[PDB]
């Protein structure tokens, strides 16, 4: 019943439930000492589990080592006690009880004890032995394993410290009974970190243990005996990940969500905890790897499912999280978060990092996932052939991108076979303006005219193409000429989420293209690719009216200007194609910047 | 040109004179860092040697690494600045300028800077690189080489600290021009330590560099250019001892640091580190002589070198007693054995015995730190012993064989006074077998000595004292009288009154015939003279009374006390080493 983990080739991380009877036997038999010190905090000093540990200690030391002492110190509670005062206070307590280099300091406590009393044990008598007894969940997973000790200067957190390996780490998970429910959700994010970088088989069990975990811990009294045998291996495989990484460039893989998370934690410092900034940072670095085309969109979501099923947040604007921060939230700008930071762990799939290393990402791609608006640079250098897979009404978007640029885009899921009517967009509304269509039975491809030689369809009616229209209006903007592009049969596009017809005639007028509202549709006139294509983003850029189709249609017209066009409400695409902007940067090589209003 | 010493396999201890040009080339080429921090002391920041170093540091960075910085801090002067305050102050200066985890800290200064700023470098960002620039002599020898860094808690000196090896130790001998003459003395003791435990060839050069060193450093201006070529190898071979020992035995560098740390903790700010180590080195060389491992010649040849450097060889030295002043009175052995037992016993000059520390008792340590001796009775001596005295001192272990019955063969007829065997021990009933060289007695079993009626010692005018204590235990009713003692009344102290005063403490009847002494005879039942009785047996500040009454003291039951133990330093300064080692007689010390 003692799950041991080998760190640096030594199984010294003992993990088990209710092992306080075993801790006392093992440490006074192997670690020989005339002096044993148990340093705690005041919260654990009044607990039944710790009075169990000291009482058993003296009634085991009196038998096996009858010329030894047990000393006991109690640090005042708080994370603000991890300073130079308490390190100097407990170091003076050991210099007045006559402690020597043989002493064994049992640092009973969470992360504030396990980092400070390990640092005390590293500097006392040029270094003595320390045995961590972690009593919080975040201490058992990350803080105790590794031997990283530090205290907190006023000018900076975790700066003055030392590397000091513990002789033994006894993660007794029966100490989790007095832990708060918010100190329990906090430490679980350092378990989802180690299952999303190393062990996908652990990540799958962390989905079935979701509401069988959270309903037990957020109860009247947390009876964790109901989840006794299951919670001892949440901590066990989280240590097997960390111990093997600190044993073997690989050690930066445990810093996933600690690049965006340490920026968020440095501006929401006492209110939001560590795991409630790591979990928000893990869901913003999984998006940085999707924007760079390394992670699939499915993983951004399957990582999001596990954090939200644990209480942990996946946005800084989550309403269960905004109550905790409150008035400290308004200091989260991308001007200050990019100064708090750029190496970051880009995931490849759930349970594996890309090339097993941290990658150098720019300040521009980080300025995109941390925002909600987008600057679309012009379409200077697209690849001339591109096979895009949309998850038909999303396929028309890169097909229209090959109509305006005049390149080639093959959507290979659908042909002239499709039951969905939105897949007809190649053969009837892009072929009139001179695009080579080669619609087969499986693929669908356009090849537009070379940069501007579009001719305006006089009149099309869209009886299958109800939500396939706004992308037909942005390709009608480029074709100048007397032929007035007019579309009818757009009757259902009035009530869905915004009246799209008024949405087009308001925003196309910002582009400098003449348009007006036909009684059942739109009348795009069309203007030359560049001559009159300049919006007024300085005042207010193109609003997408909280619709996914407006945000993606006006990103296609934005690349024919010569200065970048701002499209407000970027994240409204999350219900049809949440990574449309990832395709423009990765699959199309169009540079995208983000923007916050000043 | 720039002498380098290998430590832990690699050559990082660069010793040389005036290498401030060489330091700033090597530390900015090999140690790559956007930030170089020179933490100096306020005394060194107003010196031409340090202003040479920083101004050459900036006019070297600007050329070789143009995107790098040089930051300069100034710690307040004093050994009281080695605390948690100044460590936290300079750790806040690094967290203000924006220093990284790769910053190279050039800890310019002595041992106070070299131990604190190295400990700063160990704790700052969990370890950054440190380059020691030692500017005092004791820093170049012990403090910098080794990686031991610490600070000083109020409850104890050098307790909170860490092991942190320096990436480079640039011992510049040209930094010794501004040193005080008292800090020369201080740090010179640590170089003697390393030549008395490891290198006898270095110890002989330290004898010839005696006042060719001391007259130059104690001058109106210390022009060390005159001895520039010899100061650079005083530190070099004293580092080769330290570097090889910390590589591979490390407790051998703690010679004189067991008795010396007891002396330093009672004479703390006045006596320095070397002026208690040198007194401790000369008291652990006597602990090894008392245990019969070191020869008496070495106790003296180690004393010659330290007293020729300004360093003291006793706590009651006159130049040292002015320094400590009123704190001297707290040196009693009750508090010195509390502050201490492992100690390095030397075997000869330049070699430790069995290359390890040995566990000495609290009784043998209570002998060298005192000036009085409590002689336990002669229960179990060896039955045969060959003792080599350095005639008038050969008669003491011969008389020990007369009052016990054993056989002492002094191996070296021609000697005038060495005829104590045949004329004053033989008739009392001793088997005497004087050869051409070996002069030997073999006494009769305990008590059976019969008193010689009239034996006169005209050429043995000193032996009267030794004859008298052996005559005290002899009975038979012949009233032993030894006349013809006329020289002694003027020789040192009047020895004839000194015998009749002190034998009367022993309960033997005696008196003074007009030109001599008249010893009567009592059996083994002879009044032990303790500390209670009139202080104790007073040696009256001459070597004969201290050694003759050590022979009578073993025929009692409860240990006698002899005052002024160290009065024997003119003839046989290790007579008490022979009783414990060569004779197995337990001896312990005593203070009033």
């Amino acid at each position: 019943s003692i799950e041991k983990v080998p760190i640096l080739g030594k199984e010294t991380i003992h993990v088990g439930y209710g092992i306080a009877d075993h801790i006392v036997r093992e440490v006074i038999a192997n670690l020989a000492s005339s002096t044993y010190v148990i340093v705690t905090d005041t919260n654990m000093a009044r607990t039944p589990q710790y009075s169990k540990l000291t009482d058993d200690f003296k009634t085991n030391l009196s038998e096996k080592r009858p010329e030894s002492r047990l000393l006991t110190y109690c640090v005042s509670p708080g994370e603000n006690n991890k300073n130079r005062a308490t390190k100097a206070a407990v170091e003076d307590f050991l210099l007045q009880q006559g402690c020597t280099r043989d002493t064994v300091i049992l640092a009973v406590g969470g992360g504030v004890i396990g980092d400070m009393i390990g640092f005390v044990a590293a500097t006392f008598m040029r270094g003595v032995r320390v045995v961590q007894v972690p009593t919080t969940l975040l201490a058992m997973v990350d803080s105790s394993v590794g031997g990283k000790t530090a205290i907190d200067t006023p000018l900076g957190k975790n700066f003055i410290g030392a590397f000091h390996q513990p002789e033994y780490v006894f993660c007794d998970v029966s100490f989790l009974e007095t832990l708060p429910a918010r100190q329990f959700i906090n430490g679980m994010a350092e378990v989802v970190k180690t299952a999303a970088i190393w062990n996908e088989e652990e990540f799958t069990r962390l989905e079935n243990f979701s509401k069988k975990f959270l309903s037990v811990v957020t109860s009247k009294k947390p009876d964790l005996q109901s989840i006794k045998a299951e919670l001892v291996k949440t901590v066990l495989e989280s240590v097997r990940v960390k111990a093997g990484v600190v044993s073997s460039g690989l050690r930066n893989l445990l810093n996933f969500g600690h690049t965006i998370g340490h920026a968020i934690e440095a501006v929401l410092t006492p209110e939001a905890l560590h795991g409630e900034c790591v979990s928000i940072g893990m869901i913003k670095e999984a998006e940085l790897s999707r924007y760079l085309g390394i992670l699939p969109p499915v993983a951004v979501a399957r990582l999001s499912k596990c954090l939200v099923a644990y209480g942990l947040p996946v946005s800084i604007d989550d309403k269960e999280f905004l109550k905790k921060v409150g008035p400290k939230r308004h200091y989260v700008e991308i001007d200050i978060l990019l100064k708090k930071m750029i190496r970051c762990v880009l995931l490849e799939k759930i349970g594996k990092c890309y090339q097993l290393k941290a990658h150098q990402v720019s300040k521009q791609d980080l300025s995109f996932v941390l925002t909600d608006e987008v600057l679309v640079h012009p379409f200077t250098n697209p690849p001339k052939e591109n096979i895009i897979v949309p998850p038909a009404s999303s396929a028309t978007y890169p097909l229209a991108f090959a109509a305006m640029t005049g390149t080639s885009c093959t959507i290979p899921n659908i042909g002239s076979s499709s039951l969905q009517g939105d897949a007809k967009f190649a053969v009837d509304v892009l072929k009139p303006m001179g695009c080579k269509v080669e619609q087969t039975t499986t693929s669908t491809t356009v090849t537009g005219p070379p940069r501007g030689h579009l001719k305006p369809l006089p009149h099309v009616d869209m009886e299958p193409m109800t939500d396939a229209f706004l992308t037909a209006s942005v390709v009608a903007a480029v074709a100048k000429g007397g032929s007035s592009t007019s579309i009818t049969g757009i009757a259902n596009q009035r009530v869905k989420e915004c009246n799209r017809i008024e949405a087009m005639v308001t925003e196309l007028a910002k582009f400098g293209v003449p348009a007006n509202e036909l009684p059942d549709g739109i009348e795009i006139h069309g203007i030359d690719i560049e001559d009159l294509k300049t919006p007024e983003i300085s005042k207010r850029g193109v609003s997408s009216y909280d619709d996914h189709r407006v945000a993606m249609s006006f990103s296609l017209l934005a690349g024919l200007c010569k200065e970048p066009v701002l499209i407000l409400e970027r994240s409204t695409t999350g219900k049809t194609w949440p990574g449309w902007w990832d395709i423009l940067h990765s699959k199309f090589k169009i540079e995208l910047d983000g923007y916050e209003p000043p």
